[PDB]
This record gives structure tokens, sequence and C-alpha cells, in this order.
């Protein structure tokens, strides 16, 4: 089997992106926040307190002829920026694309952190990472991946971000036809339950490449850039006026400038991130002072390559028995 589902940045800026889900039956079809940083699939619910939902489809599974209660089973989850969403859980029948998983584990959120409420575009999130991360208790589900792979042709799925613009996630095959060249395989440690490598190093815009091992996340549900602070301050040192503000909370640069592009490296290859797409616009409405999209991950523990770096790349996560990523220009 394989899936094919169009992906839509849910704002100008591409902060996030949202792909249709069909839960349920008769088929309830919410918009999810596919991320590849972790390995939840919860959603806005008919359980959800009524004043922390505003604008969001939610699941209601007393309307779906095969949802089941599962159990005792609990989930709570915190991410990187600070948000959580926690609930129960119930089995039903997910389709992404095309692709059904039946008895997958549907996370039907109880309560949601303020920064959900308020994103009336996002439903809930479908974690791509390894299940390893799943956070239901006591008895840690399956991803959706992870419960289709044995059902598809190759034990894959793939990122195809747009800038500005819809993408795909595809599942079980690779387009040959949605990247230019070919794609480069590298590492991947599943330690810490991401999808873990270590890139060979970066150039600022037209400047020499530094090689150096930067060990990091492919994470499509974070919208930035985030690398050694060494890095980021190369990169910012290259735009008149540009500086790190705490107030702000992180690097900002005057609207006026024109951005060098980022490289960053795949084994011996390399991916070029445009200038533009290292524009996150206005820190408020009307500023002349805009938002970096590469910041310092020294506050955070990990590297993450984020939504600004894989949009600039055609991206295979391969779940062979061997996990590996792909990268190839597009």
């Amino acid at each position: 089997s394989t899936g094919s589902a169009t992906t839509t940045p849910i704002d100008s800026l591409d902060d996030a992106y949202i792909t249709p889900v069909q839960i349920g039956t008769p088929a309830q079809t919410l918009n999810l926040d596919f991320d590849t940083g972790s390995s939840d699939l919860w959603v806005f619910s008919s359980e959800t307190t009524a004043s922390e939902v505003d604008g969001q489809t939610i699941y209601t599974p007393s309307k779906s002829t095969t949802a089941k209660l599962l159990s005792g089973a609990t989930w709570s989850i915190s991410y990187g920026d600070g948000s959580s969403s926690s609930g129960d859980v119930y089995t039903d029948t997910v389709s992404v694309g095309g692709l059904t998983v039946t008895g997958q584990a549907v996370e039907s959120a109880k309560k949601v952190s303020s920064s959900f409420t308020e994103d009336s575009t996002i439903d809930g999130l479908l974690g791509l990472a390894f299940s390893t991360l799943n956070t239901v208790s006591p008895t840690q589900q399956k991803t959706f991946f992870d419960n289709a792979k044995a059902s598809l042709d190759s034990p894959v799925f793939t990122a195809d971000l747009g800038y500005h613009a819809p993408g795909t996630y595809n599942f079980g095959f690779i387009d040959t036809t949605a990247y230019t060249g070919s794609i480069t395989y590298t590492a991947v440690s599943t330690k810490q339950g991401f999808w873990e490598w270590t890139s060979t190093g970066y150039a600022v815009g037209s400047g020499t490449f530094k090689s150096t091992s930067i060990d990091g996340i492919a994470d499509t549900g974070t919208t930035l850039l985030y690398l050694p602070a060494t890095v980021v301050s190369a990169y910012w040192a290259q735009v008149s006026g540009a500086k790190s503000s705490s107030s702000v909370g992180g690097y900002v640069f005057p609207c006026s400038a024109t951005l060098p592009s980022f490289t960053f490296g795949v084994g011996s290859a390399r991916i070029v991130i445009p200038g533009d797409y290292i524009d996150f616009g206005p820190i408020s409405t009307g500023s002349s002072s805009c938002f970096g999209g590469i910041q310092s991950s020294a506050g955070i523990g990990i590297n993450i390559f984020g939504d600004v770096a894989l949009k600039a790349a055609f991206v295979v996560f391969n779940g062979a028995t061997t996990p590996t990523l792909g990268f190839a220009s597009k």
C-alpha cells in the first residue's frame, strides 16, 4: 500500500503545516500537524475542556462506529516550545492520503495549553518520530507510520514541504519526480527516539564550506532551524544590523535586509536554504525589526533541523530495520 497527502502552510509565514486525516467511521476529517519530532497522534475532541476549544474541528468518538475506548490508557505530553496536552485514548481507523490503519491509537485531548487553543487551524498532531517516545500509559502505543509499515510497499515516508506553498507527505514510496539529482542518505541514531543525524557542516551565503559535525534532529513540527551558537553567530554576522535580542527571544534583523542563503551538509552533498526562507517577518505587526529563521539551540539541548531547513529539501524518512534519512535538492 501507499498514501499521498497534501500538506498546507497554516499562515503566510509557514509557521506550521496541516495535513487532512480521516478518523473514524463515517470519516471525520481533522487537519493535523505531522510532527517527526514526537510520537503521539492526538486530537481536539468532544472531551476537550470547552473553554480550551476555539475554532478547531473536533473528533467525536461516540459518532464513530469503529471507535473503542482503550480502557485505562492516558497520555500527557510537553513540547519543546512549552506547550502541552493530555487526555485519554481510543482506537479507531485512521487514513492519510488513502493509506488506512485499523486500530490506531487516537489520543483524545481533555486539556490543551493556550498555544493550541489560540491556533484554530491545527486540530491536533500526528507524531512520526519513533514509537519509544509515545506517551500513552500504561501501554505505550505505536505511531501511524509504525502501524502502517508492514503494509507499505517500502518502509518509508517522505516530507516535501513547500515555501509559502503546499507540499506533500508520501507513505510507502519515493516519488522520483519530486526532487532533482540524487538522494544522499545518512545514518540515524534512534537512541533519543528522534530522527537524529549528523550534518557534515555549513556555509553562509557564498562563503567557504566549514566541515564540522552537527548532530541534530529532522523535525517537521519545529518551524525554525536551531543550530549551535557559533554557527548562528557566523550567519547573522553577515546581515548588517542583525543582533540577538533577549527581549524578543532570538536574533532579529532589519526588515530592509536581503538575507544570505545558508548551506548545510549531508555527507558530501549540500542543501541550500535560500535567504528568503530565513525571513519570519516583523516581530510585531508594523515593526521594522524582523525575526530570524536561524536561531541558537544553546538553551534547548539539541540542534533542530526544523521546517526552515527541511522545506529546502526532499526528505526521506527510511524506517527500514536500520533507519536512515535521505536528502535531495528540489
